């Protein structure tokens, strides 16, 4: 029922993708570690209420490795939405909503102001805007000490459940072994000043809902929650940490389902 | 060069209150549990920049227990601001910048708003607007089984940091071992839904300096971020959590000064 291909774009990624379902599109952006197995069990559940659901491996991450070193090498939030316009065409899918975290979220508000055609609207969960020198730092060492340091993070630091986080599989943690010193390199020091936030009247009155997670440290995303609010845009919050879909599946389904159906009743 | 002492006020509250240095006053006001003794390291650090800083116990907490019940029973935002100017005159302080936390928090803006000639600026630190059904459920219960459960719930929970927390010793510890059941049947249930935060119209333009915790969870005080930023009101970080006078002491310190020399040099008249 669910297809799993590949498909190739003029910018030289050879794309890992997965889609299921039919009728209007809702893509689902993985964060900066770039796995879209971590939406697998949402994609069913969404996808079953009229919704036709597309997700995929980021460029250089995991499946979707098979690219050049310009799409995860100084990466930012402009870059990975021409990337993602890019699949869209490929696949033809010429409207849809779009759902992304991390460096996904500042992603989406790219793809949201940058190609508004696009867009029908964006779903950002913590998106970053500052430099953590920490995370900067770890860019430097070795690839298996990047390794062992990054998923010692993600399971006991920002998972949000630890329980599962393991349970995604040896498989997908040996994916995800072999992504940590990509990002590393890529993503955390380009990432947080692209961030398309700074222009808080850009992001008025467009179809926009932000989301936080509620067990997060206050300090890690409280410039989103100010932003959002000058802004006027819709600003809550989701169970978990940083990986709602993983930690708390059914309740983020949920919420891709109700935004989404919330937005198609608003076009008239 | 501290003052440690006790104070009457016609409202019928003995006070154990403290006070060091002189200049401009600052009045450390405390949580629901009522300790001053927290703000220990801190007082000298501030009055040490040119500043009178005073504080006290919380009526029927602590050294303050002597009072009516009303003072702890069935206590708003609003009975809390009566007291302190109570305080305020008996010790002839007309004019003052006011910190205040939890209960404390809901106590400074009720001060801000309600006796604004009185206050220079306040300083609001995680101020409580929405019922908690597992604190409200305690009050209910017997005296040792809420002082065991909430004094775990301080040390884990909400402190921002054991260590500090522990290191207040045997006598602070058994002075909140009996104030645990009295804040459990008054605060809880009846101070959320009073908080002054309602109308934001009425927090625009005042003096007005909020902060929450760093480390703290993002739902707990989600709510004061969105409402700070729709009164335009300066919403900030302390590190720590719920006490960032007894984890971050200097920091605390530091920020305390930063605010009231800032709002001081705001006094410009023509």
């Amino acid at each position: 029922m669910r297809t799993r291909s590949t498909i190739s774009t003029p910018n030289g990624i050879t794309w890992y993708y997965e889609q299921e379902g039919t009728g209007p599109d809702i893509v689902l952006v993985p964060d900066g570690l770039g796995e879209c197995q971590m939406f697998d069990s949402s994609v069913s559940q969404i996808a079953a209420q009229g919704f036709r659901v597309t997700t995929f491996d980021m460029p250089g991450m995991s499946r979707s490795a098979k690219a050049p070193a310009e799409t995860y090498t100084e990466v930012t939030a402009q870059k990975l939405a021409s990337y993602v316009i890019s699949i869209l065409d490929a696949l033809d899918i010429k409207h849809a909503t779009v759902w992304g975290c991390s460096s996904g979220a500042s992603t989406v508000v790219a793809l949201l102001l940058g190609y508004p055609d696009r867009i029908r609207n964006a779903m950002c969960h913590e998106l970053p805007t500052k430099l953590l020198d920490h995370l900067s730092n770890t860019a430097v060492l070795e690839d298996e000490e990047i390794s062992n340091i990054l998923a010692n993070v993600m399971l006991n630091d920002v998972s949000g459940g630890s329980e599962a986080w393991q349970a995604l599989g040896v498989e997908v943690h040996a994916r995800l072994h072999k992504n940590y010193p990509v990002w590393a390199r890529g993503y955390p020091r380009t990432i947080p000043p692209s961030a398309p936030v700074q222009d808080v009247e850009a992001l008025r009155g467009k179809p926009l809902d932000w989301t936080v997670g509620a067990a997060t440290p206050t300090e890690s995303f409280f410039d989103n929650i100010v932003t959002a609010t000058k802004a006027g845009v819709n600003i809550g919050l989701l169970p978990g940490m940083h990986f709602p879909y993983v930690s708390h599946p059914d309740v983020f389904a949920k919420y891709v389902v109700e935004t989404t159906q919330k937005h198609l009743w608003n076009s008239s």
